[PDB]
């Protein structure tokens, strides 16, 4: 597990800075908890500082660039952490399944191992949430976000099989996996009503 | 380690809420930077989430009790991870040698050996930030706080010794230790 450096220290101040009154979609939970989540989920399968660092920062430049920007990321933690957090952006395409197509394309061929293991370790916590979400809230829950119950079986498999592919059964997939198949019995339980 | 679990989640995104308006003091980062840093050492040094859960909400019951309470503290995470917070609770003295001498006594004898390892995963963050202020803006640091250079080496060196004695050595210990010999070649 890697040890707090000065520089991780910096990244989680950073992180719970840059996010401060940036809060989860559907709730009041300030986002730094999926931020430190996804870091958490991170140092379970890498040594690598910058990655942790990524993972940290990765929803900075997308969310809150107003707060901290690519050229705060690459003064503050250099130009590999920048770069990480860079090949997780979004295509600027008006149709959410445009987006999502273009990133599915990206992550299969031209991400990184290590933008794969940072997506990887995102979009696993999302998945857990909405899992946790849907015990709360039931199948009314869909509303707070911008694809509904299909398109997001339809994202989550897809991005499981593509981070499969890519690192293999390492920790992160082997619980992303399972996610699937639990909201595949979430679908499963909706329709037997 | 520890597996991101429901339970473990849960404690996350309380931790984050009830201290949302809460900062470090001396500038603006929110206090869930410690919380988060906390659990982090504390995850590699056990496998018991009734202890990363207590050293994620230790301080909400002292600092946001407003926002978070005991009873909803054992309501949500159950009468042990309560016990654990609630035995880390500092006296409600004047003097602050006296709450500081009171904690310390009570560390080496009454508090569970799960308590003095969340303590030291604690003041081993809080000397961690510290020494990260002072590389940044030097001596005139030591006016910031509520007791003084000399005062917060006899702290540290004493929860340091303290923890030492009850745990024997730890990846905590070993780090508290390196922070506090990084604290006296600075004086
Ligand atoms: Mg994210
Ligand atoms: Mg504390």
């Amino acid at each position: 597990m890697n040890t707090l450096s000065p520089r991780l220290r910096k990244a989680m101040n950073t992180a719970a800075w840059a996010h401060r009154h940036h809060v989860r979609k559907g709730g009041g939970i300030p986002y730094v908890s999926h931020l430190y989540s996804v870091m958490y989920l991170l140092a379970s399968v890498t040594n690598d500082e910058d990655v942790l660092i990524a993972g940290l920062l990765h929803d900075t430049l997308e969310d809150v660039p107003e707060e901290y920007n690519s050229a705060q990321l690459e003064a503050d933690f250099g130009p590999r952490v920048r770069e990480l957090v860079e090949e997780l952006t979004k295509q600027p395409l008006k149709s959410w399944k445009a987006r999502a197509d273009a990133y599915l394309l990206h992550l299969s061929a031209g991400a990184s191992l290590e933008a794969v293991l940072i997506s990887t370790a995102d979009k696993l916590h999302n998945l857990m949430s909405i899992l946790d979400d849907l015990e709360i809230h039931g199948e009314d829950l869909w509303q707070r976000f911008n694809a509904g119950k299909e398109q997001q079986i339809w994202w989550y498999s897809e991005v499981y099989q593509i981070s499969l592919q890519r690192l293999g059964f390492n920790e992160l997939n082997k619980q992303l996996g399972l996610c699937v198949e639990k909201l595949l019995k979430q679908s499963a339980l909706e329709h037997h009503h």
